[PDB]
């Protein structure tokens, strides 16, 4: 009941726990991968963890971090919220634990940069650690506390990805304490998660982190966000106006951040997420700083175009109708109304900051046209969304990665319409297609949302599809392809693109794009080199 095990900076307490079927798991929980950001230490890199005595209490989850969450509604259940949130989880076959390896994965968690968590309650291992594999899901710091960006020496930007490189680093030091190999990491994300992890892969300071990643709807230069630094002061000159503080000095209006208490910053976070919608900070390009681990040193896009990243072999996925699963919040915010008040909201945040003055104008006529004939509406946006966010960036980056004699590729497109989706219940919604977030269910375990039922081996529709996904990622993760038959899913050519069309389990298919997609692809093109 009741696993012990030691990591490099003291001994833990995990919980054995019951995967699909018979399959057992040590599972521990809440494990601190570095000191707490508390005091001086809320936005500053994070520091190393002074080692402890006893049995340090891994039994679950810990507090998430502080953030406001916009999205997942009861779909996640937070054991409590806290800037003391910095903790892994490590969850690995019974049978593996040491007592005097297995390929692990290291999983990003999405929320938009501003909320979410690597909880179970989303998150759960199950359907993985039942295929000989480690899971490792974590927290990192979100919204304002891991995302402020002063261009300064304490907040240079990117808090919030350097704590996953803190924590890709404590994993591998203490991969081999759980019986896994640091030599064989997979990283993973879905959404900011996948953004995020495409982005490390850029980052010449996260170099041997991991072999390969897997991304999940998202791309370091997806639209749905900007990493502009002429972005970030805007928003952050706007949260320290609306936060009440006059300081000028980067330094000064730090401290006073530094002292200013939880509620209060969470408080002007959620005022830009009225503002913005579903996310508030960003990651930046940052500036060569003093003592600076450099994340992020260039404009995604210019270092891909320079193959920056293209020998980190992995797959790109996306949905059928990513956006259909915002509706419910694209209400709320009232997008139509939106739309109508700020016509550049069709244009990505992106091309606002970096064309020039009559670029946009022209651009921002282009893309309304292209949705809206007769009347700004909900679909029409739903569609741009879709496309602009989600479809275009996965293709485009499958095509440029497979132009750059880099590594392999494997690109998805994940179309089934299952019979039970978690997100359309909490959220009482009615589409086709597959949404954003849903692949991820077939993966992962929402165990906050099911109940003791049985998944493998499958028999429904749906626990078929569970095990055709999570297949994909262990073979992945242990092959370093999707497939066990090369042919079955051919890597991403250039000459002939196609992706896997995900839909039915074990019926494999790479197809091409449809009329639209392909249309989609030149119409965004034009767009993006306008
Ligand atoms: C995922 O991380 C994707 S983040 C997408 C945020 C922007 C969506 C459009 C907002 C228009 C107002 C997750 F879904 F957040 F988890």
């Amino acid at each position: 009941e009741e696993v012990v095990v030691r990591t490099e900076s003291g001994w833990i307490r995990g919980l054995k726990r019951r995967a699909e079927g018979n399959k057992s798991y040590a599972s521990f929980r809440g494990v601190p991968y570095a000191k707490q950001p508390l005091g001086e230490l809320r936005f500053k890199e994070l520091q190393p963890l002074e080692p402890w005595q006893d049995e340090l209490d891994a039994t679950q989850e810990g507090p998430v971090c502080q953030q406001t969450d916009v999205l997942y509604g009861r779909i996640m259940r937070p054991r409590g919220m806290s800037e003391a949130c910095i903790h892994a989880n490590i969850h690995v076959p019974y049978y593996a634990l040491p007592r005097d390896g297995l390929p692990v994965l290291v999983f990003i968690h999405g929320g938009g940069f501003a909320f979410g968590s690597g909880d179970s309650d989303l998150h759960g291992p199950e359907y993985l650690v039942s295929k000989d594999v480690i899971v490792i899901t974590f927290n990192y710091r979100l919204n304002v506390y891991g995302f402020l960006s002063l261009n300064s020496t304490s907040v240079p930007g990117n808090a919030g990805l350097r704590d996953m490189v803190t924590l890709l680093k404590w994993v591998q030091r203490n991969a081999h304490f759980f019986g896994g190999r640091p030599d064989d990491v997979t990283l993973m994300g879905q959404s900011a998660g996948a953004a995020a992890t495409h982005i490390l892969s850029l980052s010449k300071a996260a170099d041997g982190l991991f072999r390969r990643a897997i991304l999940m709807s998202g791309t370091s230069s997806s639209a749905f966000f900007t990493t502009n630094p002429v972005f970030a002061q805007y928003i952050n000159k706007l949260f320290v106006t609306n936060i009440g503080i006059t300081a000028t000095d980067p330094e000064e209006i730090h401290q006073k951040l530094i002292e200013m208490p939880a509620e209060k910053l969470n408080e002007a976070n959620r005022f830009l997420l009225e503002q913005f919608g579903l996310t508030t900070f960003f990651p930046v390009v940052e500036s060569p700083i003093n003592g600076v681990t450099t994340i992020l040193d260039g404009d995604p896009e210019q270092l891909i175009a320079k193959g920056r990243g293209k020998h980190i072999p992995l797959i790109i996925g996306f949905t059928d109708a990513e956006c259909e699963i915002f509706r419910r919040q694209f209400e709320q915010i009232d997008i139509v109304s939106k739309i109508k008040e700020n016509p550049g909201i069709l244009v990505p945040l992106s091309v606002l900051f970096s064309s020039a003055p009559d670029t946009v104008a022209e651009i921002t006529k282009a893309m309304h046209e292209k949705y809206f004939k007769k009347s700004v509406d909900m679909e029409g946006y739903i569609e741009l969304c879709t496309d602009s966010y989600f479809m275009y960036p996965a293709i485009s980056l499958a095509i440029k990665r497979a132009r750059s004699n880099g590594a392999p590729v494997y690109l998805y497109q994940f179309s089934f319409d299952g019979d039970y989706s978690v997100f359309r219940e909490v959220n009482h919604l009615n589409f086709e297609g597959a949404g954003h977030i849903e692949d991820l269910t077939y993966v992962f375990r929402t165990n906050s949302m099911l109940g003791g039922h049985a998944s493998f081996p499958p028999h429904d529709k749906d626990d078929h599809m569970k095990y055709w996904m999570t297949s994909f990622i262990t073979n992945f993760m242990k092959y370093s392809n999707p497939v066990t038959d090369a042919k079955l899913w051919p890597e991403v050519r250039a000459d002939n693109l196609r992706y896997q069309d995900i839909d039915t389990p074990d019926v494999y298919q790479n197809v091409k794009p449809h009329s639209e997609q392909r249309d989609m692809l030149d119409f965004f093109d034009s767009i993006y080199n306008w």
